[PDB]
């Protein structure tokens, strides 16, 4: 069964925009969005779809691009670094979940290896 997918919005918290938060919509985000496989990653787990009904007894901070993007198109982060907390959470969830080897663990892998490529450099304020 399901928990309700991550806030994307939240009225107590204050929002910003910046430059390295503007880099991580339209370019990191975006890029890591076309890539062969982020299809597992652009929606919140969807555990009675994907036959998973153990994902969230063991993922208790989910996280996922859809759900980044969306954070991003409403100035919900702070920060740069809030933003890519979200993505080390969402790798690091798949790490958790599955196992060294597994398909969706390769593919995880090959998405954080280019997250990383291009959180390298971040423009400058
Ligand atoms: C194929 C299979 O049996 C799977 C296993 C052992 N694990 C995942 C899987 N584990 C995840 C963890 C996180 N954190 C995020 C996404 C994940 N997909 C899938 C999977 C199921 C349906 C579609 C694609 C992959």
């Amino acid at each position: 069964m399901n928990p309700p997918p991550p806030e994307t919005s939240n009225p107590n918290k204050p929002k910003r925009q910046t430059n390295q938060l503007q880099y991580l919509l339209r370019v990191v985000l975006k890029t890591l969005w076309k890539h062969q496989f982020a299809w597992p990653f652009q929606q919140p787990v969807d555990a009675v779809k994907l036959n998973l009904p153990d994902y969230y007894k063991i993922i208790k901070t989910p996280m996922d691009m859809g759900t980044i993007k969306k954070r991003l198109e409403n100035n919900y982060y702070w920060n740069a670094q809030e933003c890519i907390q979200d993505f080390n959470t969402m790798f690091t969830n798949c790490y958790i979940y599955n196992k060294p080897g597994d398909d969706i663990v390769l593919m995880a892998e090959a998405l954080e290896k280019l997250f990383l490529q291009k959180i390298n450099e971040l423009p400058t304020e």
